[PDB]
DNA sequence: CAGCAGGGGGCGC
DNA sequence: CGCCCCCTGCTGG
């Protein structure tokens, strides 16, 4: 396949190669229109876009909301419509929270 | 919890 | 190749 350099990152297309120079080299951008925000992604440049926007094309198929992507609207599935879901319990403590974004910041401040 | 963006991979065109 | 989605930290109410 092909090869990286410079973190020894490996990837089988031509595209996605371009795609990891991008972290390396900082800004390979477009601009945004309303406040200025670069991205380098041509995608994550359409989701900034939908900021300024009142568009939430995904929906909760249980309370009928609507997010503005499509991961933030599966931990709403998951956190507030299931019940029987495995939380986490900490390596250094005796405490349990839920998500791994909880967890990342405890260890944080506490650890 | 939600809102947000950064780093990938899947997959159709 | 190009569009979308995935999981991932991160932040503030
Ligand atoms: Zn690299
Ligand atoms: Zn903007
Ligand atoms: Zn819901
Ligand atoms: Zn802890």
């Amino acid at each position: 396949p092909f090869k990286c350099s410079m973190c020894d990152y490996a990837s089988v297309e031509v595209s996605k190669l371009k795609r990891h120079i991008r972290s390396h080299t900082g800004e390979r951008p477009f601009q945004c229109s309303l406040c200025s925000y670069a991205s380098r992604d041509t995608y994550k440049l359409k989701r900034h876009m939908r900021t300024h926007s009142g568009e939430k094309p995904y929906e909760c198929y249980i309370c009928h909301a609507r997010f503005t992507q499509s991961g933030t609207m599966k931990m709403h599935i998951l956190q507030k419509h299931t019940e029987n879901v495995a939380k986490f319990h900490c390596p250094h403590c005796d405490t349990v929270i839920a998500r791994k974004s909880d967890l990342g910041v405890h260890l944080r401040k506490q650890h």
